[PDB]
Protein backbone atom coordinates (compact mmCIF):
# COMPACT_ATOMS: atom_id res chain seq x y z
CA UNK A 1 0.00 0.00 0.00
CA UNK A 2 1.00 3.25 -1.11
CA UNK A 3 2.19 6.15 1.27
CA UNK A 4 0.92 9.50 1.97
CA UNK A 5 1.95 13.02 2.95
CA UNK A 6 -0.10 13.83 5.77
CA UNK A 7 -0.04 17.78 6.84
CA UNK A 8 -1.16 18.55 10.35
CA UNK A 9 -2.65 21.84 11.95
CA UNK A 10 -1.41 25.47 10.66
CA UNK A 11 -2.78 28.62 10.46
CA UNK A 12 -5.30 30.67 8.36
CA UNK A 13 -6.82 33.57 10.96
CA UNK A 14 -6.47 31.07 13.60
CA UNK A 15 -4.75 27.97 14.79
CA UNK A 16 -6.08 25.05 12.67
CA UNK A 17 -7.32 20.98 13.76
CA UNK A 18 -6.97 19.93 10.11
CA UNK A 19 -5.39 16.48 9.41
CA UNK A 20 -5.32 15.64 5.65
CA UNK A 21 -3.52 13.27 3.64
CA UNK A 22 -2.11 13.79 0.10
CA UNK A 23 -1.21 10.56 -2.13
CA UNK A 24 1.11 11.65 -5.26
CA UNK A 25 -0.20 8.57 -6.52
CA UNK A 26 -3.17 9.75 -8.05
CA UNK A 27 -3.58 13.32 -6.78
CA UNK A 28 -6.33 12.91 -4.22
CA UNK A 29 -6.69 14.36 -0.76
CA UNK A 30 -8.25 13.04 2.01
CA UNK A 31 -9.40 14.50 5.30
CA UNK A 32 -9.02 12.67 8.54
CA UNK A 33 -9.59 13.04 12.62
CA UNK A 34 -9.22 16.37 13.59
CA UNK A 35 -6.08 17.51 16.05
CA UNK A 36 -7.74 17.08 19.37
CA UNK A 37 -5.97 20.95 19.65
CA UNK A 38 -5.67 23.48 17.21
CA UNK A 39 -2.20 24.08 16.63
CA UNK A 40 0.33 26.14 14.47
CA UNK A 41 3.75 26.55 14.38
CA UNK A 42 3.92 22.54 15.04
CA UNK A 43 6.50 20.04 13.63
CA UNK A 44 5.22 16.40 12.82
CA UNK A 45 6.85 13.31 12.55
CA UNK A 46 6.92 9.70 11.95
CA UNK A 47 7.91 6.65 14.49
CA UNK A 48 7.38 2.72 13.74
CA UNK A 49 4.40 3.84 11.23
CA UNK A 50 2.83 6.36 13.49
CA UNK A 51 2.31 10.16 12.82
CA UNK A 52 3.47 12.56 15.34
CA UNK A 53 2.40 16.38 15.76
CA UNK A 54 4.87 17.76 18.38
CA UNK A 55 4.80 21.09 19.82
CA UNK A 56 2.66 24.43 18.54
CA UNK A 57 0.86 27.01 19.72
CA UNK A 58 -3.41 27.48 19.64
CA UNK A 59 -3.73 31.56 18.69
CA UNK A 60 -7.51 31.66 18.93
CA UNK A 61 -9.71 34.18 19.15
CA UNK A 62 -9.63 33.75 23.07
CA UNK A 63 -6.19 33.35 23.20
CA UNK A 64 -2.50 32.14 22.87
CA UNK A 65 -1.30 29.09 24.33
CA UNK A 66 1.91 27.90 23.82
CA UNK A 67 1.43 23.77 23.35
CA UNK A 68 4.22 21.08 25.18
CA UNK A 69 1.92 18.55 24.18
CA UNK A 70 3.00 15.20 22.01
CA UNK A 71 0.40 13.68 20.35
CA UNK A 72 0.29 10.34 18.10
CA UNK A 73 -1.93 9.68 15.12
CA UNK A 74 -2.57 5.91 14.22
CA UNK A 75 -3.46 5.51 10.38
CA UNK A 76 -4.94 1.91 10.99
CA UNK A 77 -7.58 3.24 13.17
CA UNK A 78 -8.21 7.06 12.34
CA UNK A 79 -7.55 8.67 16.02
CA UNK A 80 -5.26 10.77 17.65
CA UNK A 81 -4.07 9.72 21.19
CA UNK A 82 -1.75 11.97 23.92
CA UNK A 83 1.33 11.21 24.49
CA UNK A 84 3.51 12.29 27.61
CA UNK A 85 4.03 16.20 27.24
CA UNK A 86 7.46 17.81 27.13
CA UNK A 87 9.35 20.12 29.66
CA UNK A 88 8.46 23.03 28.24
CA UNK A 89 5.99 24.67 25.63
CA UNK A 90 7.89 25.12 21.90
CA UNK A 91 6.02 26.92 19.74
CA UNK A 92 8.08 27.22 16.30
CA UNK A 93 9.34 24.03 16.91
CA UNK A 94 11.92 21.58 14.94
CA UNK A 95 11.82 18.01 15.19
CA UNK A 96 14.07 15.03 13.76
CA UNK A 97 13.70 11.40 14.69
CA UNK A 98 16.79 9.09 15.18
CA UNK A 99 16.97 5.36 16.02
CA UNK A 100 13.45 5.38 16.51
CA UNK A 101 13.29 8.93 19.01
CA UNK A 102 12.04 12.09 18.42
CA UNK A 103 14.21 15.22 19.23
CA UNK A 104 12.25 18.52 20.18
CA UNK A 105 14.29 21.61 19.03
CA UNK A 106 14.06 24.90 20.44
CA UNK A 107 10.63 26.80 19.79
CA UNK A 108 9.79 29.52 22.13
CA UNK A 109 7.55 29.90 25.11
CA UNK A 110 5.96 33.48 24.98
CA UNK A 111 9.24 35.69 25.15
CA UNK A 112 11.22 32.63 25.85
CA UNK A 113 13.24 31.34 22.97
CA UNK A 114 14.46 28.21 23.68
CA UNK A 115 17.85 26.75 22.98
CA UNK A 116 16.80 23.11 24.93
CA UNK A 117 16.57 20.14 22.91
CA UNK A 118 14.83 17.31 24.65
CA UNK A 119 14.59 13.40 23.09
CA UNK A 120 11.74 11.68 23.53
CA UNK A 121 11.28 7.23 23.71
CA UNK A 122 8.22 5.69 22.38
CA UNK A 123 8.79 2.35 24.43
CA UNK A 124 8.96 4.32 27.88
CA UNK A 125 6.46 7.27 26.89
CA UNK A 126 8.78 9.78 28.65
CA UNK A 127 11.02 12.73 26.99
CA UNK A 128 14.89 13.50 28.61
CA UNK A 129 16.42 16.74 28.01
CA UNK A 130 19.37 16.51 26.10
CA UNK A 131 22.61 19.17 25.39
CA UNK A 132 21.14 22.14 24.73
CA UNK A 133 22.18 24.16 21.29
CA UNK A 134 25.22 26.86 21.21
CA UNK A 135 21.91 29.33 20.56
CA UNK A 136 18.73 30.34 20.78
CA UNK A 137 16.45 28.95 17.87
CA UNK A 138 12.58 29.33 17.13
CA UNK A 139 11.34 29.00 13.83
CA UNK A 140 14.35 26.43 13.18
CA UNK A 141 14.83 23.98 10.16
CA UNK A 142 15.67 20.31 11.78
CA UNK A 143 17.23 17.70 9.68
CA UNK A 144 18.71 13.92 10.24
CA UNK A 145 21.29 12.42 8.26
CA UNK A 146 23.58 9.65 8.96
CA UNK A 147 22.42 9.62 12.58
CA UNK A 148 23.64 12.86 13.03
CA UNK A 149 20.67 15.67 14.05
CA UNK A 150 20.99 19.53 11.92
CA UNK A 151 19.50 22.72 13.47
CA UNK A 152 19.64 24.98 11.00
CA UNK A 153 18.86 28.90 10.60
CA UNK A 154 15.50 30.68 12.87
CA UNK A 155 15.26 33.58 15.48
CA UNK A 156 17.41 33.49 18.33
CA UNK A 157 15.23 36.55 19.88
CA UNK A 158 16.99 39.19 18.60
CA UNK A 159 18.33 37.99 14.64
CA UNK A 160 17.45 35.76 12.10
CA UNK A 161 20.32 33.45 11.59
CA UNK A 162 22.33 31.60 8.43
CA UNK A 163 24.08 29.75 11.57
CA UNK A 164 23.84 25.98 11.72
CA UNK A 165 25.17 23.38 13.74
CA UNK A 166 24.66 19.52 14.34
CA UNK A 167 24.35 16.95 17.68
CA UNK A 168 26.55 13.73 18.02
CA UNK A 169 24.57 11.57 19.99
CA UNK A 170 27.34 9.52 21.33
CA UNK A 171 29.25 12.56 22.49
CA UNK A 172 25.67 14.87 23.83
CA UNK A 173 27.38 17.77 22.28
CA UNK A 174 26.20 20.48 19.46
CA UNK A 175 29.25 22.20 17.17
CA UNK A 176 28.52 24.49 14.28
CA UNK A 177 28.94 23.69 10.83
CA UNK A 178 29.46 25.83 8.15
CA UNK A 179 26.82 28.85 7.87
CA UNK A 180 24.55 28.75 5.05
CA UNK A 181 24.27 31.85 2.35
CA UNK A 182 21.19 33.32 3.30
CA UNK A 183 19.56 34.27 6.54
CA UNK A 184 16.49 32.08 6.99
CA UNK A 185 14.20 31.41 10.04
CA UNK A 186 10.80 29.43 9.62
CA UNK A 187 12.66 27.63 6.14
CA UNK A 188 11.70 23.99 5.13
CA UNK A 189 14.34 21.79 5.89
CA UNK A 190 14.74 18.16 4.93
CA UNK A 191 17.32 15.57 3.72
CA UNK A 192 18.09 14.31 0.45
CA UNK A 193 20.69 11.94 -0.39
CA UNK A 194 23.47 13.13 1.18
CA UNK A 195 22.38 16.73 1.75
CA UNK A 196 20.50 18.81 4.07
CA UNK A 197 17.94 21.00 1.98
CA UNK A 198 16.73 24.42 3.34
CA UNK A 199 14.26 26.44 1.74
CA UNK A 200 12.78 29.44 1.33
CA UNK A 201 12.10 31.38 4.75
CA UNK A 202 12.24 34.77 5.84
CA UNK A 203 14.89 37.14 6.88
CA UNK A 204 13.45 39.71 8.63
CA UNK A 205 12.76 42.08 5.75
CA UNK A 206 11.18 39.23 3.18
CA UNK A 207 9.64 35.76 2.59
CA UNK A 208 12.03 33.54 0.32
CA UNK A 209 12.15 31.64 -2.77
CA UNK A 210 15.85 30.21 -2.58
CA UNK A 211 16.61 26.96 -1.91
CA UNK A 212 20.07 25.45 -0.65
CA UNK A 213 21.56 22.78 -0.18
CA UNK A 214 24.85 21.35 2.58
CA UNK A 215 26.85 18.07 1.27
CA UNK A 216 28.21 16.41 4.98
CA UNK A 217 31.13 15.74 2.60
CA UNK A 218 32.36 18.66 1.47
CA UNK A 219 31.06 20.98 4.50
CA UNK A 220 29.97 23.86 1.69
CA UNK A 221 25.94 25.10 0.95
CA UNK A 222 25.27 25.62 -2.84
CA UNK A 223 22.30 27.36 -4.16
CA UNK A 224 19.81 25.13 -6.58
CA UNK A 225 16.64 26.40 -8.28
CA UNK A 226 14.17 28.44 -6.53
CA UNK A 227 10.74 27.68 -6.03
CA UNK A 228 8.25 29.20 -7.86
CA UNK A 229 6.83 30.77 -4.76
CA UNK A 230 7.92 32.72 -1.81
CA UNK A 231 7.25 31.37 1.35
CA UNK A 232 7.77 31.24 5.10
CA UNK A 233 6.81 28.66 7.50
CA UNK A 234 6.17 26.09 5.17
CA UNK A 235 5.73 22.44 5.15
CA UNK A 236 8.70 20.55 3.58
CA UNK A 237 8.94 16.42 3.57
CA UNK A 238 10.44 13.74 1.11
CA UNK A 239 8.43 11.72 -0.79
CA UNK A 240 9.72 8.55 -2.98
CA UNK A 241 13.03 10.88 -3.76
CA UNK A 242 11.66 14.44 -4.31
CA UNK A 243 10.87 17.21 -2.04
CA UNK A 244 7.60 18.42 -1.37
CA UNK A 245 7.08 21.72 -0.15
CA UNK A 246 3.64 22.58 1.22
CA UNK A 247 1.40 26.37 1.66
CA UNK A 248 3.66 28.71 3.78
CA UNK A 249 3.03 32.78 3.79
CA UNK A 250 4.74 35.09 0.75
CA UNK A 251 4.08 38.38 2.50
CA UNK A 252 0.40 38.52 0.66
CA UNK A 253 -1.36 35.53 1.17
CA UNK A 254 -1.18 32.05 2.58
CA UNK A 255 -0.59 29.62 0.11
CA UNK A 256 -2.67 26.67 -0.97
CA UNK A 257 0.45 26.00 -3.26
CA UNK A 258 2.12 22.83 -3.33
CA UNK A 259 5.54 22.39 -5.24
CA UNK A 260 8.27 19.55 -5.79
CA UNK A 261 11.68 19.53 -6.59
CA UNK A 262 13.76 16.65 -9.14
CA UNK A 263 16.82 16.84 -8.30
CA UNK A 264 17.78 15.12 -11.73
CA UNK A 265 16.07 17.87 -13.57
CA UNK A 266 17.08 20.91 -11.01
CA UNK A 267 13.41 22.39 -11.32
CA UNK A 268 10.21 22.65 -9.40
CA UNK A 269 7.01 21.78 -10.53
CA UNK A 270 3.38 22.89 -8.99
CA UNK A 271 1.54 19.57 -8.05
CA UNK A 272 -1.57 20.28 -6.50
CA UNK A 273 -3.41 22.81 -4.18
CA UNK A 274 -3.89 22.15 -0.15
CA UNK A 275 -7.79 22.38 0.49
CA UNK A 276 -7.09 26.08 1.54
CA UNK A 277 -4.44 28.34 2.12
CA UNK A 278 -2.27 27.91 5.46
CA UNK A 279 1.12 28.36 7.25
CA UNK A 280 2.63 27.18 9.75
CA UNK A 281 2.06 23.40 9.08
CA UNK A 282 3.53 19.87 10.60
CA UNK A 283 4.04 17.65 7.62
CA UNK A 284 5.42 14.06 7.52
CA UNK A 285 4.84 10.67 5.39
CA UNK A 286 3.53 7.49 6.51
CA UNK A 287 1.16 4.50 5.44
CA UNK A 288 -2.08 4.87 4.03
CA UNK A 289 -5.32 4.78 6.47
CA UNK A 290 -7.27 1.32 7.28
C1 LIG B 1 7.66 38.43 12.57
O1 LIG B 1 7.24 38.05 11.26
C2 LIG B 1 7.62 36.81 10.81
C3 LIG B 1 8.25 35.82 11.56
C4 LIG B 1 8.60 34.59 11.00
C5 LIG B 1 9.29 33.49 11.81
C6 LIG B 1 9.75 33.96 13.19
C7 LIG B 1 10.77 35.08 13.16
O2 LIG B 1 11.72 35.03 12.35
O3 LIG B 1 10.58 36.01 13.98
C8 LIG B 1 8.46 32.23 11.91
C9 LIG B 1 9.05 30.98 11.72
C10 LIG B 1 8.29 29.83 11.81
C11 LIG B 1 6.93 29.88 12.08
C12 LIG B 1 6.16 28.59 12.16
C13 LIG B 1 6.32 31.12 12.27
C14 LIG B 1 4.85 31.23 12.57
N1 LIG B 1 4.00 31.03 11.37
C15 LIG B 1 4.21 32.01 10.28
C16 LIG B 1 3.55 33.36 10.54
O4 LIG B 1 2.12 33.29 10.48
C17 LIG B 1 1.46 33.00 11.66
C18 LIG B 1 0.70 34.00 12.24
C19 LIG B 1 0.03 33.76 13.42
C20 LIG B 1 0.11 32.52 14.03
C21 LIG B 1 0.87 31.51 13.45
C22 LIG B 1 1.54 31.76 12.27
S1 LIG B 1 2.50 30.45 11.56
O5 LIG B 1 1.97 30.18 10.26
O6 LIG B 1 2.57 29.38 12.51
C23 LIG B 1 7.10 32.27 12.18
C24 LIG B 1 8.29 34.36 9.66
C25 LIG B 1 7.64 35.36 8.90
N2 LIG B 1 7.25 35.36 7.59
N3 LIG B 1 6.69 36.53 7.33
N4 LIG B 1 6.73 37.26 8.48
C26 LIG B 1 6.18 38.61 8.49
C27 LIG B 1 7.32 36.55 9.46
CL1 LIG C 1 3.27 32.05 16.32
Amino acid sequence: VGRLIYTAGGYFRQSLSYLEAYNPSNGSWLRLADLQVPRSGLAGCVVGGLLYAVGGRNNSPDGNTDSSALDCYNPMTNQWSPCASMSVPRNRIGVGVIDGHIYAVGGSHGCIHHSSVERYEPERDEWHLVAPMLTRRIGVGVAVLNRLLYAVGGFDGTNRLNSAECYYPERNEWRMITPMNTIRSGAGVCVLHNCIYAAGGYDGQDQLNSVERYDVETETWTFVAPMRHHRSALGITVHQGKIYVLGGYDGHTFLDSVECYDPDSDTWSEVTRMTSGRSGVGVAVTMEPC
